[PDB]
C-alpha cells in the first residue's frame, strides 16, 4: 500500500539487510536479493551505513515507490535527536508516527541502521505494540515520534511529526 504524502507515493514494509562492506556492495546486495528472494530493492550506503531495503512485487511494491524509512532515517541521521536537553547523534532510535491517511508507521534503527523488520506500517494500535514490544530489548537513545506518545512514559522522548523530517534518488525501489 503507497503512502500519498503530497503528490509523492512513499512505502513501508521493506526489509532491511546490513551488507559486509568487503566486496561491491551493488553486486552483494543483488545475490542476496536473489537468496533471500525479493526482487525489488533500495541501497542506503552513507558514512553511517551500508545496507539493502528488499521488497517484492507480489507483496504490491513497485519500482518508484519512495522508501519511507531511507527519508526517516536520513534525516534523523543528519539532525540527531533532542532529549535531555541536548542536541545528541541517535544511532539507537525507535518511533511511531500518524501518516497522512492515517496509518502509523513504525521504525526501528540501531547504529543508524534500520533492523530487519524495523520499517513497518498499519495502525496506530499495533504501530505501538511493536514499539513496546522491541523498547523492552533495551539500549535505546531515545523515542521520536508523535507528540501523544510523551503519555507512554518512555525515559527519553522527542516528539516530532513526520512533517518536520521531509526527495533523494536514492529511496526509489528499482528492480534487482
Ligand atoms: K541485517
Ligand atoms: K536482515
Ligand atoms: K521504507
Ligand atoms: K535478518
Ligand atoms: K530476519
Ligand atoms: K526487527
Ligand atoms: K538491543
Amino acid at each position: 500500500q503507497v503512502i500519498q504524502i503530497g503528490r509523492q507515493r512513499f512505502v513501508g514494509g521493506l526489509f532491511w539487510q546490513s551488507l559486509s562492506r568487503r566486496n561491491e556492495l551493488r553486486a552483494e546486495a543483488v545475490e542476496l536479493a536473489k537468496k533471500l528472494k525479493f526482487d525489488l530493492m533500495v541501497l542506503r550506503i552513507d558514512r553511517g551505513v551500508a545496507a539493502a531495503g528488499y521488497a517484492n512485487t507480489r507483496d504490491g511494491f513497485a519500482p518508484g515507490h519512495l522508501s519511507l524509512g531511507a527519508m526517516v532515517s536520513r534525516a534523523i541521521a543528519l539532525e540527531g535527536a533532542f532529549y535531555n536537553g541536548r542536541r545528541q547523534p541517535a544511532p539507537n532510535w525507535l518511533g511511531a508516527f500518524a501518516l497522512p491517511d492515517g496509518r502509523w508507521a513504525y521504525f526501528a534503527v540501531r547504529d543508524h541502521a534500520f533492523m530487519p523488520n524495523g520499517d513497518w506500517v498499519g495502525s496506530r494500535e499495533e504501530a505501538l505494540e511493536r514499539l513496546h514490544t522491541d523498547y523492552a530489548w533495551g539500549g535505546w537513545n531515545v523515542v521520536i515520534g508523535e507528540p501523544e506518545l510523551e503519555r507512554q512514559g518512555f525515559q527519553n522522548f522527542q516528539p516530532k511529526r513526520l512533517d518536520d523530517l521531509l526527495t533523494e534518488r536514492w529511496w526509489a525501489l528499482r528492480p534487482v
